[PDB]
């Protein structure tokens, strides 16, 4: 589970999620989006259930990226909420919320879904 | 902005969000939910736009809580995505996704909205 | 309940929702948005639980507006999902999804929340 | 487009969506869910952009089902918001909100995503 989550993951858009799962429930790493107003890697942090169902069938987790790095600032942040499912074709299945700051409040949040796998 | 976000916040359900905004864009703290399968404080981590619009009118941010502490484990995680709005009646306006692990995938994610203020 | 829902409602943005609840569970009417790429009235249709909890404490309902009328076409559609709560300060509390067609799939859907009341 | 949408569609859960797209932008039909507190067919209604991009590359649409029929009442309603994409492998790509009435307001709305195809 700690072991299952730690590593490099890829979504359906070609984005790359590099994460380390801590014994304490921490997620730390970097995110590189293949799309949008983004380039290179962005810091992420999050949390996961460090004592889930032992069958690896669904470990709840989430993380945040703020879209500011040394190259760009998109004045926005995405949070992903989902679960890690272990096994031969391990997956992290997520839904996400992307909020844009000021750069029309009602129109400030996009929603979508990303599925991450261990192979691109 | 760093200064604006750091502190104790309260939502409409009576929950308490204690956060420190780092110069580096980190959010760290604790969350206590007034509702659901939760008691006492849970670790949170997140990110915020550390170079936003300078008028404090909308700073993008997000954070995650995994609902495991030393009292309980609800095998779930919530992510909040939103923006900090400064001024006399400072607010963090969020939308959230709560994913439940295994404890029916299609029915695993709740969505809602929380508005945080500096006074309860 | 049929009686409770039928009528004119107003949200926090100043939009106007005019609806008739049918005995058969139909919702029919018009929507005028105070915001976005919209003017005048748009057709809506939806459904509601025509045999809910009798205390009026929470009747599930939803409706759709496609943002095409004789004035404009924003090539988009919004769906509202929520519940009608009766009583002295009757409310329809909703969450909404706004999808934009082609005019970047991942960025095609906004999410938000609207609270409707019988007085503006 | 009218022609493209009208017909029987199937999602990844094995649910069946039967719809007629009207010249006027109406969607009418029946929905049968393969999952949840549901059996047999439920009435749906919705709307679609009846003058979209002519390449069939993304027509915005939405619909509602209230989960009451002559067999069951789940005191809930789902709205789907998405777009129809034409071509050899035609699709309706949606995100959905399912609200439950009274049967804990904060926990009343599920969110997910369904992809409909013309073959099961
Ligand atoms: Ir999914
Ligand atoms: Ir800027
Ligand atoms: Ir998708
Ligand atoms: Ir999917
Ligand atoms: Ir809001
Ligand atoms: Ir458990
Ligand atoms: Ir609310
Ligand atoms: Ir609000
Ligand atoms: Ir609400
Ligand atoms: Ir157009
Ligand atoms: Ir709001
Ligand atoms: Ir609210
Ligand atoms: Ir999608
Ligand atoms: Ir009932
Ligand atoms: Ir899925
Ligand atoms: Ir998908």
């Amino acid at each position: 589970d700690q072991a299952g989550i730690t590593g490099t993951w890829y979504n359906q858009l070609g984005s790359t999620f590099i994460v380390t799962a801590g014994a304490d429930g921490a997620l730390t790493g970097t995110y590189e989006s293949a799309v949008g107003n983004a380039e290179s890697r962005y810091v992420l942090t999050g949390r996961y259930d460090s004592a889930p169902a032992t069958d690896g069938s669904g470990t709840a987790l989430g993380w945040t990226v703020a879209w500011k790095n040394n190259y760009r600032n998109a004045h926005s942040a995405t949070t992903w909420s989902g679960q890690y499912v272990g096994g031969a074709e391990a997956r992290i299945n997520t839904q996400w919320l992307l909020t844009v700051g000021t750069t029309n409040a009602w129109a400030s949040t996009l929603v979508g879904h990303d599925t991450f796998t261990k192979v691109k």
